[PDB]
């Protein structure tokens, strides 16, 4: 027995087809979360119910380390889908990109640093992430990465284990998607090195006015490398830009030995104890500046639900969604 | 694919047509729009062709964003089936009726979005002929989608021109009502009637029966609020000009209307702009399918119905 009437929402952080995101306090004990809530029949019509079960599965896992948003709880009512998250409330790096266009150098290597520390860690584990981009990237109060939105995943991708799934963000989708090839955890590495070109030259490395174009440059076309940029960050870029993914640094080699990480202690980096070279301004754990003010502005809502869709749905297609961690257990019994 | 396969959960609409169904797939466990149409009728009302116009540009359909995706066709020896991805957003009629009319930016939106859906049939070869509000749906999200195919005419490339009197009484084009010879043009005053509808809630040309109608449509020229905005009434101005060949649509260029000045057309058309207005009511709407001349018709008239699109 937990109810989304046992937490009060304060604001709406986030906004989408989806669903939404809630800033939640629950039952007035000055303990904050947030709060990703979807409706079943909008789930239903976008075919993501399996997409829905592999978010829960993973963020069962993701509670072993440091820079994956980490999940309390979920559950479900006859209309809702909820997962009770920490709250995280540094701002996504979409968002604070808007704003400087550009990230310095150490900035740049240090979020692509702790980046590399989720997604081996996702890898090692079987999962294949497949969605990654700036704007699920999420920072801490501190400044320190988080990785989000884990409803793209591909699991048991271990040992000799490939998949065929067209998906991921246009901009970000590997040439061996593109090709119809089957696929292993590379296509992460090829997004990654699109992400950092992305934090170093502040554009894409591919473009186009449709996808027909844009899925052409990513086949072939050379990435742009400004004269300005440090020969190493060129480097590891140019090493990740490989097509052939069994020839791609991630796939390949040992991608933290890489020159540009010189000055990185990965094991102090995995304990956040490199203070992170950009902190987002937080003045309260409670804090709202870091999002966009037209979801902030709209008060927060519950949608209703296509009930005849509801009613006539599989009662049993989101059987296993309820999880429960044993420290929010402690809370909730208070 | 048979009906079988399907199970028939609730009817989302009747008519002398016949029924929609919300049918949801076997093993898959995945919800689809159904329209079921009784054989013995179309027979009876002669829209044979209509029914197979119907098909052939549903299979173009899929490509754009703004129409209705269909995603496969088949037929039995009583019924035939069109299997339609789901829209639950509730027609445009339905809409109007609830709030009388839709403000600049959501007529605006509703506009231009079904200017895109028309473009891509007109560059197709494809008139539409039946343009009306109970016609246009909307989905979850709340972006427009054109339905009802059936009064189509195919091959209208270049030069063509067509001559079959039909449409819906308030839409109809003045050209049509004349006996005239027309293409692509009749969907512009269409257009222009809708837009006319979502900017002021009623219609431009009125009458007691169809005669008083046609010639208000003929004839009078169409009442301007004061309160409405001047980009507006020039755009339905430029519409409403009863010589085809100088009616904005057919002339010039629709989309550098100042009306549209705020829209992205490329980023609208990619479903980028989030619409205006989101449905608060989900699903709007209201199970089984109910010899002679059946056993009597010649059998192969609905040939080369059945269908299926790679994304089924
Ligand atoms: C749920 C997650 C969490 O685990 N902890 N804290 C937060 C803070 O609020 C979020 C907001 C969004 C978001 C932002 C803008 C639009 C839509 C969603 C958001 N989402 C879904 C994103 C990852 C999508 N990207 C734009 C941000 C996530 C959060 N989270
Ligand atoms: C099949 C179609 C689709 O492509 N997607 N989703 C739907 C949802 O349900 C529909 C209902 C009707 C309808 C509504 C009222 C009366 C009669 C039919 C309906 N029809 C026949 C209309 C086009 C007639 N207009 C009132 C709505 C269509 C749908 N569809
Ligand atoms: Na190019």
């Amino acid at each position: 027995k937990l109810k989304i009437e046992d937490f009060e929402l304060h604001k709406m952080l986030g906004k989408g087809s989806f669903g939404k995101v809630f800033l939640a306090e629950f039952k007035k004990t000055n303990q904050f979360f947030a709060i990703k809530a979807l409706k079943k029949d909008v789930v239903l019509m976008d075919d993501d119910v399996e997409c829905t079960m592999v978010e829960k599965r993973v963020l069962s896992l993701a509670w072993e380390h440091p820079f994956l948003t980490h999940m309390f709880c979920t559950f479900q009512t006859k209309e809702n889908l909820f997962f009770v998250m920490e709250y995280l409330n540094g701002g996504d790096l979409m968002y604070h990109i808007q704003s400087c266009h550009k990230f310095d150098l150490s900035r740049a290597t240090f979020y692509a640093a702790e980046i590399i520390l989720g997604l081996q860690f996702l890898h090692s584990k079987g999962i294949v992430y497949r969605d990654l981009k700036l704007d699920n990237i999420l920072l801490d109060k501190d400044g320190h990465i988080k990785i989000a939105d884990f409803g793209m995943c591909k699991e048991n991708m271990l040992g000799d284990a490939k998949t065929n799934e067209f998906c991921g963000t246009p901009d970000y989708i590997a040439p061996e998607i593109l090709l119809g090839q089957k696929y292993n955890h590379s296509v992460d590495w090829w997004s990654f090195g699109v992400l950092l070109y992305e934090m170093l030259i502040g554009q894409s490395p591919f473009h186009g006015q449709d996808e027909e174009e844009l899925f052409h440059s990513i086949r072939m076309d050379n990435p742009f490398y400004p004269r300005w940029l440090e020969k190493e960050a060129k480097d590891l870029l140019v090493k990740l830009f490989v097509r052939e993914p069994e020839k791609r640094l991630g796939v390949r080699g040992d991608i933290r030995q890489h020159p540009l990480f010189r000055e990185i202690n990965w094991e102090e980096l995995e304990r956040k104890e490199i203070d992170p070279p950009f902190r987002p301004k937080v003045k309260s754990p409670f804090d709202c500046s870091n999002f966009d003010k037209e979801f902030l502005n709209e008060k927060p809502r519950l949608s209703f639900a296509d009930r005849a869709l509801i009613n006539s749905m599989d009662q049993n297609m989101f059987r296993n969604f309820s999880f429960m961690n044993p420290g929010m257990e402690r809370l909730i019994s208070h």
